[PDB]
């Protein structure tokens, strides 16, 4: 009962790259750049991807940093989010119908309007840290419990 999601952070040594989502589900929130990993298709594959589809950028390293479930209550399936990073792109962000990119200050990640849960496992990201999570959402704004744990091997 989980079903295979990647997200993808661009993390440069004095900056991140965040997509407002326009639609769907994160919308009106900064993400970074992910979803569903299809039939025949490895997760790394997945991950750049989906980079591609929703930034515009091409992506040539992806490093795995970490692997999060996410429950939320009421619904069956369990999202499990592989979540990789990568300091080496080609192209520049493109704006879209479904997402707006924008570079971020490290200092200036705006959690207020990020989900939940990015607050809790981003300074493990910034700090290059792996790690395990699991959030327990009730509806898209309230973390009713969590795991997270760093790993050495995600
Ligand atoms: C920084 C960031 O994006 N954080 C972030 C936090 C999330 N928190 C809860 C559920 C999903 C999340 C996702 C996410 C992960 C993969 C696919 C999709 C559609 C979403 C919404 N991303």
């Amino acid at each position: 009962a989980s079903r295979l999601y990647t997200l993808v952070l661009v993390l440069q040594p004095q900056r991140v790259l965040l997509g407002m989502k326009k639609r769907g589900f994160g919308a009106g929130r900064w993400n970074g750049f992910g979803g569903k990993v299809q039939e025949g298709e490895t997760i790394e594959d997945g991950a750049r991807r989906e980079l591609q589809e929703e930034s515009g950028l091409t992506v040539d390293a992806l490093h795995k940093v970490g692997q999060i479930v996410f429950e939320f209550v009421g619904e069956p399936e369990l999202m499990d989010v592989h979540v990789f990073c990568t300091d080496s792109i080609q192209g520049t962000p493109v704006e879209s119908d479904e997402m707006r990119p924008c570079w971020f200050q490290l200092d200036q990640i705006p959690f207020k309007d990020m989900w939940p849960d990015d607050s809790y496992w981003f300074p493990l990201l910034l700090q290059k840290k792996k790690f395990h999570g699991y959030f327990k959402f009730q509806g898209q704004d309230t973390i009713l419990d969590y795991t997270l744990r760093e790993v050495d091997t995600v």
